[PDB]
């Protein structure tokens, strides 16, 4: 866990502003990274560096690139109350994170369609204005943290949230009243003007007040929280989830695995290799309900990722064949699984006994 | 940094791989409260993070956290048949008590408060240092999603009401989320663990994380941990003073004394009384005119961190003038205006003191 330091140049700051980038551990360009900003990390950037490097290691979360800004001045990120508005020093800081800074690290690096922003106090309302950009979203995903609000600017920002955006926002905000009553207030008072608007379906809103928390402790659980549900598309498939979801579909049960994993690639940006539980979790289904459409096009789908130089592709193809009735197809095709390494319960026995009670008959 | 070794072990007979957190800013002047991660291939870093965290803000004292790297199955698992750790369980259970931390005491000033966090089965298992009777090495025991046998549910209940010599923090959390074969056994364990009522040398949390994946769930179960059972080493804050201090017409000094020694007797650990917590007291002292609480003030802050500043004098000085008494009250003005300055204590305040005394 290694948070390289470094310089920026901005235009918009007209000073060197100190950041931090954070790689995962293997570190190819051939894939591609969801990128997350800290605009507090003086603080946040280790908490956060090391959360997603925890659900990472679950299999909750793909590998992600984290840059934070360290200590950016009052001034920066306050939205003040007589405008409602960033504008001079915070319009800089606001645009520098948007112009500057997430085009410096896509250059740099792989970056993917996934961006964040996660921010405290200030600079958690300040994040909130991302929403309102014209062009297209700079973050897909926004968090604040204990943010001090401005109760008036509520109704402004529940417009954008019924507008929607082009694909997906995630929008969380916490906060905690332990020792934070000013700040606090204001915060529901902002949080009840922004949801007086139904949202629109493209945007996934989360707000969690806690309630007798310490403010410090809360934002902590923020984090977590965020994380936790805006990555959970990228979660293995669980018993629970294959007995309800997918054991109840008589037919399409291919297509439940598949499009858990194109919503992963419409979510994340991230190209996801199936892993083996939800390959078998998908098998196991389909016969439980004896849908052997869903078998041929399982059988394709791990040939073209990942799978393609196992057994699996073709020993799923060759029990296809049995099951509508084709013998003479699925005795050539088991043989052509054999010559290919075995895969969990896939093996050269088990191919061999399916062979040998076709040579049978 | 983390800064990863191999450790000796006769009773695991084995090379165990651990790591060691030294804080940033580190110093043998002070003693450190311990921190032992069963866990640390999953939990380490963020327990490191999140206690970096905390003493950022003041909320914790600086603390050195020690952890062990993926034990075997065997060595945290308490099988069903006994109930108690036996064998491989039994060795690696006494490892970290009597070998580990005892190696770390040798390195480094550890103070009186050590805890240990965990999760899974090794969660289970650290409950089981509850029970040891020589005296308790881990003063804070954190149970993370722990996989559980709820028939050992009444014994745990009688070792919290019996009570430990000075102070136990336990937390446990669990969550529903595709956990449900473990989250039933662990909410039954509570249930029965929660039976009978708590001794007042413990202090019980059991939150039960309700729509809440498991991960999710242990991440929050730390943060919330370290908060609460850390509590008192937390600043003053404005409605704290407004309700247990301002609220006071006598024993206002009392109040912040006993609130360092409740610092030093749960956590180990002597903290100097930062500015604002004296300010408040001070501030507090004056709106109720309890004098009597002055004169300790001022003999409190010259024993502790103080007495290079004319903070004690100009106190001391001021309860002379509140008492009556222009004689003491002068000389000890012009004591205080030979110590530095310090916040709206200053040389010219102190003369403006002393002329009017002269004037008079």
């Amino acid at each position: 866990a290694q948070v390289i330091s470094e310089t920026f140049s901005s235009g918009r700051l007209n000073r060197k502003q100190k950041i931090g980038i954070y790689k995962p551990e293997k570190y190819t360009d051939r894939q591609a990274y969801p990128l997350i900003v800290v605009l507090n990390a003086e603080t946040l950037m280790e908490p956060v560096v090391s959360m997603v490097r925890y659900y990472e290691q679950f299999g909750e979360m793909p590998k992600c690139i984290v840059v934070g800004v360290y200590e950016p001045k009052q001034e920066d990120v306050t939205v003040v109350e007589e405008v409602g508005r960033p504008i001079n020093e915070s319009a800089r800081f606001f645009e520098f994170v948007s112009a500057e800074l997430v085009p410096y690290i896509q250059g740099k690096y792989p970056i993917a369609d996934l961006k964040g922003v996660i921010a405290s106090e200030e600079a958690g309302f300040l994040a909130n204005y991302y929403m309102l950009a014209e062009k297209k979203p700079t973050f897909n995903m926004i968090v604040s943290l204990n943010p001090v609000a401005l109760p008036r600017m509520g109704e402004e920002f529940s417009h954008a949230l019924a507008a929607g955006v082009p694909n997906r926002l995630f929008y969380y905000m916490a906060t905690a009243d332990v020792e934070n009553k000013v700040v606090y207030d204001k915060a529901i008072q902002f949080e009840r003007a922004m949801r007086s608007a139904p949202v629109h379906e493209s945007v996934e809103y989360h707000f969690v007040d806690f309630k007798g928390s310490s403010v410090n402790a809360a934002k902590l659980q923020g984090i977590a929280q965020a994380l936790d549900m805006c990555f959970d598309i990228y979660k293995p498939i669980g018993g629970k989830e294959f007995k309800t979801q997918m054991e109840t579909l008589e037919t399409g049960i291919y297509e439940y695995l598949e499009n858990k994993y194109n919503t992963i690639y419409k979510q994340l940006g991230v190209k996801k290799v199936p892993i083996l539980n939800d390959v078998m979790a998908t098998y196991t289904a389909i016969n439980s309900s004896q849908d052997w459409e869903s078998l041929k096009k399982l059988a394709k789908y791990v040939e073209s990722n990942g799978y393609l130089k196992t057994a699996m592709p073709n020993f799923f193809l060759a029990e296809y064949y049995e099951k509508i009735g084709d013998d003479k197809k699925a005795l050539k095709t088991y043989q052509k699984a054999y010559t290919e390494p075995n895969i969990d319960f896939i093996t050269g026995d088990l191919i061999n006994e399916r062979i040998t009670h076709l040579q049978a008959t």
